[PDB]
């Protein structure tokens, strides 16, 4: 599928580079013919056929396939697609209120009710997702952007599905790996992957809204794979002695190494607690 490929400057200006991963570039800009404010995603294009560095064909084209199919309050919206030598560019609906992670890393840590008002969202966007048989994959703070982050309650949007895939066969079996902290025993062992590996990730999520420290975290990224694998975590007594026993029994149900036995999106949102890359 082929992009726009006049020059995008001659229809966006663009201002201030935002946060991003390593990987991809985004900047604030805004469209000459309307005005409105947009977040424009660069991915850099694979050079060569068998390159290491850039994005190959295969997997922007994915990406924008999710995207397009997604319309949600809770998932960010694609505006437009453009395309040159070098990259291909991803207009997106700006989300100004910065990252989860950042707001945590202010917080320290966030109370119950605070952590449900996020996690509510969250779970209302993955409910979405895999309701579309799309598996996010990268689900982390870092991911997760507000709206405005100086209301009480703020609104969230999951971003960057740029390892999201359509499990139309229960799994897929390919490379896929997410960041380490975060991601299932079944990615970590290189086994097929499903709807299943993203719940593992928002028990990782609810356990650092909760507590500030992150489940299975060692010195390296292959201690941090190893604890996972094994599920080597722990509701330490300093972070969570006064934290609800149905907090824990959530997270408990989440962290599960075998999928099969682990909660559904369904499932999370009928808890009690709820209801109403690689290589170093
Ligand atoms: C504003 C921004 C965005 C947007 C789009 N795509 N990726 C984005 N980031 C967010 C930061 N980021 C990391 C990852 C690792 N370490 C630090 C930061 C994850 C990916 C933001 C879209 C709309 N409005």
């Amino acid at each position: 599928t082929v992009f726009r490929q006049e020059n995008v400057d001659d229809y966006y200006d663009t201002g201030e580079e935002l946060g991003s991963g390593q990987f991809a570039v985004v900047k604030k800009c805004r469209e000459k013919s309307t005005g409105l404010q947009y977040a424009a995603k660069f991915i850099k294009k694979r050079r060569t056929k068998s390159s290491r560095r850039g994005v190959s064909r295969e997997d922007i084209e994915r990406e924008v396939s999710i995207l397009k199919e997604i319309q949600h309050p809770n998932v960010i919206t694609l505006h437009e697609v453009y395309e040159n030598k070098t990259d291909v560019i991803l207009i997106l609906e700006l989300v100004a209120g910065g990252e989860l992670f950042d707001f945590l890393a202010e917080k320290e840590s966030l109370t119950e009710e605070e952590a449900t008002e996020f996690l509510k969202q969250i779970l209302n966007g993955v409910y979405y997702l895999h309701s579309l048989q799309i598996a996010h994959f990268d689900l982390k703070p870092e991911n997760i952007m507000l709206l405005d982050r100086n209301v009480p309650k703020p609104r969230i949007k999951i971003i960057d599905f740029g390892l999201a895939h359509k499990i139309d066969f229960g799994n897929e079996f390919k490379n896929i790996f997410g960041t380490p902290e975060f991601v299932a025993p079944e990615i970590v062992n290189y086994e097929p992957l499903g709807l299943e590996a993203d719940m593992w990730s928002i028990g990782v999520i609810t356990y650092i809204l909760l507590s500030g420290a992150s489940p299975f975290l060692g010195d390296t990224k292959q201690e941090t794979l190893a604890n996972v694998s094994a599920v080597n975590y722990e509701f330490e007594d300093e972070y969570f002695s006064n934290t609800s026993a149905l907090a824990k029994d959530f997270i408990r149900r989440l962290l599960v190494k075998d999928p099969k036995k682990r909660m559904t999106i369904q499932d999370s949102l009928q808890h009690p607690w709820i209801k109403p890359p690689q290589f170093e």
